[PDB]
């Protein structure tokens, strides 16, 4: 009855000026996603994505807009222990000059990606949306296993 719970850390990081809503800016806080796979035995899998939604460092900046290898080369990589499974997705601004005019989000060579936010009332729920798009095009969506 092995009860598997795969959950995939997912570090969603906002710039400055790239999701404000009508009253309320920015916050740093953690949402989840649960995807429960149906199994016909006793086993069953839950794949998770949490979700860390934070401010962009100030250093983060500095590194951004530049041109979106340029920039995920200038993250200098954050080389750090058991990254493997982990994934990174920068968050930028709709006239943001990374992606070229309309493509939404970018997947890098790694563990790594670049999503546009899009500046109104929600700002989080379509944000949201499109994160874990990215992610299970990314990692972990239900035919991968």
């Amino acid at each position: 009855a092995l009860q598997l719970r795969l959950m995939v850390p997912v570090t969603v990081v906002f710039t400055r000026e790239s999701v404000p809503l009508d009253d309320q800016a920015k916050l740093p806080f953690t949402v989840v996603h649960e995807r429960e796979i149906p199994l016909k035995y006793k086993m069953k899998i839950k794949c998770r994505f949490q979700k860390a939604y934070r401010r962009a460092l100030d250093h983060e900046e500095e590194a951004l807009s530049s041109g979106s290898v340029q920039e995920a080369e200038a993250m200098l990589d954050e080389p750090q222990e058991q990254a493997e499974g982990s994934l990174t997705v920068y968050v930028i601004s709709e006239h943001s000059s990374l992606l070229p005019q309309d493509m939404a989000s970018y997947i890098g060579p790694k563990r790594t990606a670049v999503v546009r936010g899009i500046m109104h009332r929600e700002a989080f729920n379509i944000i949201g949306r499109r994160i874990v798009q990215v992610a299970q095009a990314m990692s972990l969506t239900e035919d991968v296993l």
